[PDB]
């Protein structure tokens, strides 16, 4: 009987999906099954699945995230820094998506990705915000190096959302590249483009994993994360957190050490766990 995914519709995850569920396993699962409770302004406008230019079709969206990361490639090679950075990958049976907050390259020639995290209050991050914002950004690396290496291919895309290359793109698409000096002939052309150019363009994998910690009004650090990247670790992860979406366990909650999580937590009264773990 159905699986995670199938039961609430998904056809593919974001990175801050695998965030939360670093936080807690049930919460995140009871966000997908009432999502009616539950600033980087693309990652924002991913999590809803908004875009760029007008929004009728899924092939239009994916387009426009497709002319977004030709232009954003020879930008990062030229200038040495960019922002919003679309990422997609398969891991371990799922399509993970998400936005890179920030990539440059260090004056070591090193490539550094750069997450900004804004408090309202200057304190300093807990350490279980630390632990799930560290997998944000290795997530982000774990994608991202694939995508450059040549480990995700428009067949891989194709597979899980379902796109239709023989539905022409939308005026709007066309529009938006045209203007961007390039013109795109279907939505298969441009695919293989995206391939090439994030295969062949001498992108490295990233070096730097940097996670800064600011509280707004006074522009004070309240700490700088260094990641140390493990990728044995990381996978390790995400195969045991694709194996509930996928359907082979049951979700988690969270361990009794950190049963205050549950203070605030929207689903605190019907959680089966918070009762008995
Ligand atoms: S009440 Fe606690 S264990 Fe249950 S979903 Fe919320 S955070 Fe997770």
């Amino acid at each position: 009987i159905l699986s995670p995914m199938e039961r609430f519709h998904l056809k593919y995850l974001y990175v801050t999906d695998l965030a939360t569920q670093n936080w807690c396993e049930l919460q995140t699962a009871y966000g997908k099954e009432l999502p009616g409770f539950l600033i980087h302004l693309a990652r924002e406008l991913e999590l809803h699945d908004l875009v760029t230019v007008p929004v009728t079709t899924k092939e239009d969206a994916w387009a426009i995230k497709f002319l977004n990361i030709l232009l954003l490639i020879p930008t990062l090679q030229s200038e040495g820094h960019i922002r919003e950075f679309p990422v997609f990958g398969e891991v371990e049976g799922v399509l993970l998506v998400g936005v890179i907050d920030e990539l440059h390259y260090t004056a070591k020639g090193e490539l550094e990705l750069a997450e900004l995290k804004t408090r309202r209050r200057p304190m300093l991050p807990l350490e279980a915000q630390k632990k799930k914002d560290c997998f944000q950004v290795s997530l982000y690396k774990y994608i991202f190096d694939a995508m450059v290496q040549g480990k995700v291919t428009p067949a891989s895309l194709i597979h899980h959302t379902k796109l239709c290359l023989e539905k022409p793109l939308g005026p709007s698409v066309l529009r938006h590249a045209q203007q961007g000096g390039f013109s795109v002939k279907s939505l298969g052309d441009l695919m293989e483009l995206v391939f090439l150019s994030l295969t062949l363009s001498d992108l490295p994998v990233i070096d730097i994993l940097k996670i800064e910690y600011i509280h707004q009004e006074t522009a004070t650090v309240l700490g700088t994360e260094i990641v140390a990247f493990k990728e044995k670790e990381v996978r390790a992860k995400v195969q045991h957190y694709m194996a509930y979406w996928m359907g082979h366990r049951e979700p988690q909650g969270v361990d009794v050490e950190e049963a205050w999580k549950c203070r605030t937590c929207t689903y605190a009264d019907i959680c089966e766990w918070r009762k008995g773990s």
